């Protein structure tokens, strides 16, 4: 039941991941019910088998160095036809840095939330009468810079690929649309000496006008995320309350108000604890008695 | 089991994003069991593979600029193709105020529900007998503006995207339906040389009648969400009863009658406790008792 | 495990909701089989691509003012396309009422039964030994008129929806079954001037007989469906049993004999609790006592 | 766990409902993998869409009454369209005998048997040491005919369903096979004027052959559960043994042998008990006793 | 937790029913992605929509008496129509004496083993100390016919059904395979003067071939449970072990040796007990200090 | 919770029925989506119908004794035919010994190892303190040849199933390939007049090349499992280490070294014993005090 990932760094992976797997969801699996991804325009004189061989060659074709013309070059009809695989590959660069953390943090960390409230449900309830261990141990824990850095690479990784998938998704939707058109030939082999084909068929890739303007979507989004992402490294900045002089208001807690403006790993608990220590009652009647504050029998009359 | 979420909100966001993920799900997936979503008349010559063709190059060209001709522009026709998207894109936008509360204020507000509610719990039992720290506590949550402005922006944020839709929506439906209609061309490319095509083929997108209906019956709902969302911001309002007026007739209670016609907190906290505390039975007792008195040995005979 | 609905109302709900979804899962889904809703006969000149857009050109005539003629208009036609979606609408307003109610008053009414029963085993074992509190509560519930106006309304809104659907019926179930047939023409715009097209293409809406079919078995259901949801307004006739008698036998119980014909809440609260109260021990017993009455140290020999 | 239902019951309806779902679940769903319900022969001249237009129109036509001919008359045309609809109906009207018991008795019923039970545990445990008032509660639910009623009318309903059923199938059954095959004609409208066009096409319904083969399957079906609804009204008789004399021989007990012979209440509770009461170890001891002495220090000896 | 039902009665029913549930998911279900159940070959100048007519046409005359040719008569025409529908039958007849059985005995018994098995533990707790009344029970319920009829009769209905099988399976496996191959013809009704249609299509049933293979497999099987049911009819063979002798060693029990060669409902608790008794931790003891013994204080050194 | 089944068996089972089910779930379901199994080329005269009706009546004649010629005669294409059926059979023939010892073997010996167990913890326990009932029994165990033999014949069920499908899988992959190639004719009945159709229509099994890839794998991974199998005969062998002497180490415990080189179920016993029994903490500590070993007051100090 605790809250072993930060919120933000969950609405970003919900984000970053969830947007693309449901873009892809959408212009294939239902809109895919139009039928064909690709098709030329055959003579009149063929047989729809060979209709058929036409357009069906052609997707083929599409990433054939000397099928095809168009004045982009082969480059951008590979974009068109592996599109859904390339945001697939973002999407899933994405999860894993989550996934790493899920394996490599979590297990590590929920171990010490768990000591720590404890040690603050001892330093409360020693305060009820009226060795700094925890103290000692946070004061080390000071000395660290072992499970930010995990952290920090977690954030790093999934900020490049964001990013990377910024200017792809700009360059995919800066290409000029009309290069959906292109020429194909079947001429080759035994077809090469067919005077009843023409040396062309011209052909059209259907889906491109839904990719494009997928892509416009995702781009926008993704530039939102960047600098969100940016504001997870201001941890320093993102400790919002020395929420441990709630409990340095008593003589069994200490000025631990180790705000680290060093990349600290006492800092990412801090976080972590600001985030999680809202779940003491001891820290809601300390707060509490701080908040009225702004003696200690009334702890009795609690 | 607390009630975490006002009903209101549940009901405005169960039928904001239920109505449009409903609507989509109707006019798409089953009725185009009709087939194809739009059509185009081909000469008599075309093979069926050709006409084929066409109907899937056209699909393309009505976001294209030169391929198109309607009295519209290619403005609308682009709607026509995008429609079910767009109504995915209103869906979402409201759902996320609610994903939001679910994880910035929920997880913020069950923590003092159930502090509070155990206070009233003592104030109650110190009553059966027969420091305010509960009422300094709430006394202090008066000065606050934090947690008040989620749920305003909430709201807010949940306001626009509606009120945007339902200007949308009146223009989708505005649109002259004979725009559905519309002149298309394969001429380009090798195609253009091709004597043996029509210079136009006629083509018409089939669902349009549907949306068109389906726009209105959305278009209606929303105009009545409207001033619902509006009646939320007459939060001062919305402060139904001093309910703790049937704990200040308790010695061991206080004149909390803090309907704040400033955006206080402590407002907003009223709201949630007005819902929540039917469930105590502290609080069905005092009401029977102030209801009946409408003596304290009374509670000993309860 | 308390009988929070009424089971009348659950089965008029259940009926109400549970029918048209069940109809439609019926003539569509399964019957669709069948292919296609509408077809037009086409030239046999007419390529298969060419016959193929007639129809689906005309399934979007029909709700257009000048693609049709019929000696009905165009109005029924709508009807015809629109049919399934007539029904869920129905469907739908008339599921409305009761999860408004299963959030509007369940909720407010659950906390009040729990709380009476209880009351009811303290007259009990009180009486086992052989302030008039909950008498006095119930005695002020007299003067209240809040749930019973939910619940009217709720009721009301559900009468009308029916009664609207009755109507609607008739009419679709009266229209001629040979209006299913119409005259459409595609000589708009560029084929306007097509003389290799005739002048109209007939065509005829395949469903319609099976619709209306269905329209008479849920007209005759909903007919029968008016008299009961009347029946639920007959709340002092709907008072069976004052089985507060039963308790007013005991010495610690009194004159609740509260059958008020005026509208007031204590007679709502009557009908739940003829309900629910079948589930207590002490009911049975009392039931027992004044049916085997039909001397309180009989109590110790239970 | 209390056998709140009978098996003959349970069994009768598991048949009557679950035996034509499952034929309608045969002859259709996975049959019509052969495809087409109705075909008609056209002209060799028609396109394949023309052709397409006289099945899905004759399909329609089947239930209009000029656009048809038959020895018959049109009726048996209507029957199999109709056909699976026809069947549901049945199913539907015979499984709310069940969900009316289900809610109109079962909730009404389950709080006495539980009573009764502690009651006859009572009865056995005040013998061990070796007020009449369970003896004189079942004396007075002999004055009842309440719960009976809705039992016999259940029965009732139950018992004209099925034997309309039966009615109608052998109708359906005796319908002359080579009904199925029909003259239609599409000569209306525009096309009554078409020379091109015959003044008949020939049809044929593919399914009937199906229908009229599970026809007589659930004729015959039905035809067995009349005498076993028969059956469920000797119930005088169908009280199988006076297991309450197995108690009687308890002082503790009281002659209570009432096999009413008139409708009362207090029979069908002995038919539920003599189901539900095998459960007792109470019951099973004194029958074992009974049995046995086929002394009460023996219960001491158990 | 209880052996409520004979492992080989299990073994049996699984197989007589889960056999010919899984030939017909086999030969249909998958195999049908072949297409088609019949096919006939039409005059090539027939149109696609008119050789589909004849193959659906005559896929119905197969039933009608003048419709078809072949040397067998119609009579096996049915039979490869029908043929899953037929085995169906003989799964469903196999069912049900299982379900009867769940219902009409096992919670008959249920109740005894459970009585049995305490009492069973009171004669091991007694002799652990170191009325005969389980024993006086047991001697009565040798005095007893009605549960082991309705076994005798289960197994012998099961018996019945299975021996019909076999005889239909091998007469629809003798049957002539070249029977698949049948004249129809449509010169029905306004067809009858058609000159351009033959007087007959030549038509095959594709699927006979897999059911009679499949007919085979099931008629071997159902040839290797004859010998086991009858087998279950051994019943005082079927009791392998007077284990009942494992107690009678005791002094607390006594020679209940009551191997019944008469039909006594006592031997079939015997068979039921000879299953179940194996979970008793005494029944272990007992039998481990008979086994041993191949002293009662030994019973305290356990 | 007990490991009631070897490991051994398991992976033998998990293999022998995982890969048949798996290789048919693979060349059947997936690739079938390249369409058909069988085609044959038809005249070019034949229209579309014919065509079909050439395939589809060939393939039931694969079976039929005139209606072909190979040069290896009709026999290998009933295999072709049949495959999948033939692989479900060895699957389902290896699955039953599985199920029979989950039935005939797992409720007889699940009671046992539970009484071992505890018999081996009070040994334990009563040497803990510093009659030969279980030795005395397990002595006893040593004499029998009863569950052994269910074993081995389970074993050598599932040895001679696997036998019969490797040679059988040698002779389906020893076909030579191009006997997928036959001549079919369709000359029977009436179109054996016909001078229209051609005396042999070739076609080609379509998967046989898929067929016989899937048999070598299969094969050689079934050759793999029969030394595996024949190894699970060396049970004398297979008793890796006499644990009983770790008991027997203790004066509570006795030379029970019964590696039993006669078919003796007590050494079935040993085998599941030393799976089982490294759940014994008990065995652990005397493991633990015999590895230590390699003075019982040390066990007060564990």
């Amino acid at each position: 039941g605790l809250r072993l990932e930060l919120a933000v760094d969950k609405m970003v992976t919900c984000i970053a991941v969830g947007l693309p797997l449901l873009l892809i969801s959408l212009a294939f699996a239902q809109e895919i019910s139009i039928g064909t991804q690709i098709s030329c325009f055959s003579p009149s004189s063929f047989s729809w088998a060979q209709a058929a061989f036409v357009d069906s060659y052609c997707w083929a074709a599409v990433q054939q160095k000397s099928s095809l013309q168009s004045e982009s070059g082969n480059l951008p009809l590979w974009l068109h036809k592996f599109f859904p695989y390339i945001l697939l590959l973002f999407a899933i660069l994405l999860y894993l840095p989550a996934l790493f953390w899920r394996f490599s943090a979590a297990p590590h960390l929920c171990s010490d939330l768990k000591f720590i409230m404890e040690e603050l449900d001892k330093v409360y309830n020693r305060a009820i009468k009226a060795y700094p261990i925890v103290e000692q141990y946070l004061k080390t824990k000071k000395n660290s810079s072992h499970l930010i850095m995990k952290y920090i690479s977690c954030r790093l990784v999934t900020f490049v690929v964001i990013l990377l998938a910024c200017i792809y998704l700009s360059y995919y939707f800066s290409l000029s649309s009309l290069s959906d058109e292109f020429l194909c030939s079947i001429k080759s082999g035994v077809l090469k000496n067919d005077s009843t084909i023409p040396d062309r068929f011209q052909c059209k890739l259907i889906a491109v006008g839904i990719f494009q303007l997928l892509s416009l979507i995702n781009l926008i989004v993704y530039a939102l995320l960047i600098p969100v992402v940016v504001y997870t490294f201001f941890i320093p900045f993102r400790q919002k309350t020395d929420i441990l002089k709630v409990y340095e208001i008593l003589p069994t807690f200490d000025v631990l108000h180790f705000k680290s403006e060093g990349y600290n790993d006492l800092s990412l608990y801090n976080l972590f604890l600001e985030e999680n220590i809202s779940e003491l009652k001891s820290y809601k009647c300390l707060k509490v008695l701080e908040n009225i504050k702004s003696p200690m029998l009334l702890l009795t009359n609690l």
